[PDB]
């Protein structure tokens, strides 16, 4: 599924991203766009044989499991294809646990380098609300 910005937002908000971590919604919606273009299937592989799923393109490396990652865990139990469904409970509940492990949302290569410190606000604006 390709989500609409503010229907993202509004299902990011619904799951508990809103403030999470202190990460307002604004800079969820930020990373998901530029880490997928709001494409719940999108997949990249990565130059060490990790694959990188779903909105938030998160890493088979620590994550998921997709069975094709040798050195690897699945922090977040699950398959990694679950992070492709059109429903994003399984990414957003992933996302939780990434954003608590020290580094907040630089985990976020994206983030990092196209949200953090712009006015992410914009990317809620026009929302209901």
């Amino acid at each position: 599924k390709v989500f609409g910005r503010c229907e993202l937002a509004a299902a990011m908000k619904r799951h508990g991203l809103d403030n999470y971590r202190g990460y307002s919604l604004g800079n969820w919606v930020c990373a998901a766009k530029f880490e997928s273009n709001f494409n719940t299937q999108a997949t990249n592989r990565n130059t060490d044989g990790s694959t990188d799923y779903g909105i938030l393109q998160i890493n088979s490396r620590w994550w998921c499991n997709d069975g094709r990652t040798p050195g690897s865990s699945n922090l977040c139990n699950i398959p990694c294809s679950a992070l492709l469904s059109s429903d994003i409970t399984a990414s957003v509940n992933c996302a939780k646990k990434i954003v608590s492990d020290g580094n907040g949302m630089n985990a976020w290569v994206a983030w990092r380098n196209r949200c953090k410190g712009t006015d992410v606000q914009a990317w809620i604006r026009g929302c209901r609300a």
